């Protein structure tokens, strides 16, 4: 069976952050459902970039579980996947399942603010740090992808590839992440 991605989308969500791994993990093979935080009509990301969902994140819910749930960036994306009481109860259940949870540069702040993996080693954009690491729930790294356990962070647009073959090569395993990167040409 083919893994599954949720990948959730909410307004003012970085848009590079949103598309390189959706884009890379379908390469992979993997099932990706990009979700409408706000139901499945089309999102204005940080850039104005405007991304049609495949579902809202209601119906996407219904169709769980998935291999991996993937947070996005960006300023305001970030702060409405924070302030959703939707977003809390997907990623407690993806914990308590012990499933993958995946996210890039502001991303991770959501993390935060539902209490999900506190005690990991995380990354962030450098201009999330301060944010992440108020009440010193997590330990921080400059790694430009961190990965403890089943939690998976990055640090910004020009880290979304690493992000993505990371995923890829937790889910689908090396050969895979190496297939799909090969025709990338990527720097190293
Ligand atoms: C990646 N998606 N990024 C990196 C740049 C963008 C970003 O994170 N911008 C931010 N603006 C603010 C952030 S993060 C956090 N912040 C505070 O530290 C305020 N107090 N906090 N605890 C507010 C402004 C998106």
């Amino acid at each position: 069976a083919s893994k599954r991605a949720l990948v959730i989308l909410a307004k003012g969500a970085e848009e590079m952050e949103t598309v390189i791994p959706v884009d890379v993990m379908r390469r992979a093979g993997i099932k990706v459902t990009v979700a409408g935080l706000a139901g499945k009509d089309p999102v204005q990301c940080s850039r104005d970039v405007v991304i049609c969902p495949d579902a809202s994140l209601e119906d996407a819910k219904k169709e769980g579980p998935y291999d991996v749930v993937v947070l996005p960036g960006g300023n305001l994306g970030a702060q409405n996947l924070s302030e959703s009481a939707a977003v809390k109860e997907i990623l407690k259940e993806q914990e308590n399942r012990k499933g993958l949870i995946a996210a890039i540069c502001a991303g991770p702040t959501a993390l935060l603010a539902h209490e999900i993996g506190f005690g990991s080693k995380v990354t962030t954009h450098p201009l999330a740090k301060d944010k992440m690491m108020n009440g010193g729930h997590y330990t921080y790294s400059e790694n430009r992808v961190e990965k403890d356990g089943l939690i998976l962070t990055s640090r910004g647009p020009g880290t979304s590839f690493e992000f993505a073959l990371a995923i890829v090569e937790a889910l689908n395993g090396k050969e895979v992440a190496a297939q799909v990167k090969a025709p990338l040409v990527l720097k190293d």
